[PDB]
């Protein structure tokens, strides 16, 4: 996150950090047993981490739990990012407090303008590299459909949005990918893409994860 602010620790108390021996993408949990992510941040040895704020300091809320299966969204194509979405099941169900808690789905998508919550544990410099060890946020409208086509041309799908400001110096960024972007107490959005970070005229890309409620549904009324 470039130019948000400390969230403060367990205040975003669905933010999870996805280890493989270090911290690489965030996730979103959304009941005790599943996390959302990017599919571009899928690997093999997933530990989900829940109840973190300082990734390199144990600080008394932490569930470290290892992921038993990763399913990659059916039609996710690596090279566009279009469908950059991905469910992962822990292998036992975390234990659901005030400081660990699920996110609500969508029932509707986000308009234009919404004020939505993005968070993680990513690069906060947008010339640079620094990489935080607490939780940070940044509060950011949804921009319009033609704004983000204008911004990216020829590469914005229906299942993407943009956020941010178009005069730069606020974004999500590397090392955020797959982590929430939550409008209402909903979650709306997942980290995905953009170009570098912060960069005027260069929102941040989402999934849009309206689209995705039935696959996500049903998906974990079976497996
Ligand atoms: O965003 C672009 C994507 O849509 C594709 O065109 O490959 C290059 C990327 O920069
Ligand atoms: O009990 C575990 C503890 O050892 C670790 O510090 O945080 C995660 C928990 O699952
Ligand atoms: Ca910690």
């Amino acid at each position: 996150i470039v130019g948000g602010y400390t969230c403060g620790a367990n205040t975003v108390p669905y933010q999870v950090s996805l280890n493989s021996g270090y911290h690489f993408c965030g996730g979103s949990l959304i009941n005790s047993q599943w996390v959302v992510s990017a599919a571009h941040c899928y690997k093999s040895g997933i530990q989900v981490r829940l109840g973190e704020d300082n990734i390199n300091v144990v600080e008394g809320n932490e569930q470290f739990i290892s992921a038993s299966k990763s399913i990659v969204h059916p039609s996710y194509n690596s090279n566009t990012l279009n469908n950059d979405i991905m469910l992962i099941k822990l292998k036992s169900a975390a234990s659901l407090n005030s400081r660990v808690a699920s996110i609500s789905l969508p029932t509707s998508c986000a308009s234009a303008g919404t004020q939505c919550l993005i968070s993680g544990w990513g690069n906060t410099k947008s010339s640079g590299t620094s990489y935080p060890d607490v939780l940070k946020c940044l509060k950011a409208p949804i921009l319009s459909d033609s704004s983000c086509k204008s911004a990216y041309p020829g590469q914005i799908t229906s299942n993407m949005f943009c956020a941010g400001y178009l005069e730069g110096g606020k974004d999500s960024c590397q090392g955020d990918s797959g982590g929430p972007v939550v409008c209402s107490g909903k979650l709306q959005g997942i980290v995905s893409w953009g170009s570098g970070c912060a960069q005027k005229n260069k929102p941040g890309v989402y999934t849009k994860v309206c689209n995705y409620v039935s696959w996500i549904k049903q998906t974990i009324a079976s497996n």
